[PDB]
């Protein structure tokens, strides 16, 4: 989980930058992987406002802490995890990562990567575990 979640969130946010022009170079699995890149895609593709809300609470900069990041990311699971608030979480990094490329702040991108897998590793993990591990996730997405 460990490095697995850290290659996770790697791998989504540099499809995520890919797809949308920008680059990432600032930075069973395979199938994990390609079962998030899809849902992440289709949860986009339904909810377009890219949490301009939760960027805006955040309005990140190199001076940002993980706290704050965290305090934010909380929002979302306000009523407690599920596959889609994953999926959502998964969108929003990406967002973020988008708007601080935009901002000529590429140098967030491998601390939002970071903070990403110690949210997912801290916060999340029990519940996925909880609720079948990353192969229901697949056999749900897949």
């Amino acid at each position: 989980m460990s490095q697995s979640n850290r290659e996770l969130v790697v791998d989504f946010l540099s499809y995520k930058l890919s797809q949308k022009g920008y680059s990432w170079s600032q930075f069973p699995m395979a199938a994990v992987k390609q079962a998030l890149r899809e849902a992440g895609d289709e949860f986009e593709l339904r909810y377009r406002r890219a949490f301009s809300d939760l960027t805006s609470q955040l309005h990140i900069t190199p001076g940002t802490a993980y706290q704050s990041f965290e305090q934010v990311v909380n929002e979302l699971f306000r009523d407690g995890v599920n596959w889609g608030r994953i999926v959502a979480f998964f969108s929003f990094g990406g967002a973020l990562c988008v708007e601080s490329v935009d901002k000529e702040m590429q140098v967030l991108v491998s601390r939002i990567a970071a903070w990403m897998a110690t949210y997912l590793n801290d916060h999340l993990e029990p519940w996925i575990q909880e609720n079948g591990g990353w192969d229901t996730f697949v056999e749900l997405y897949g």
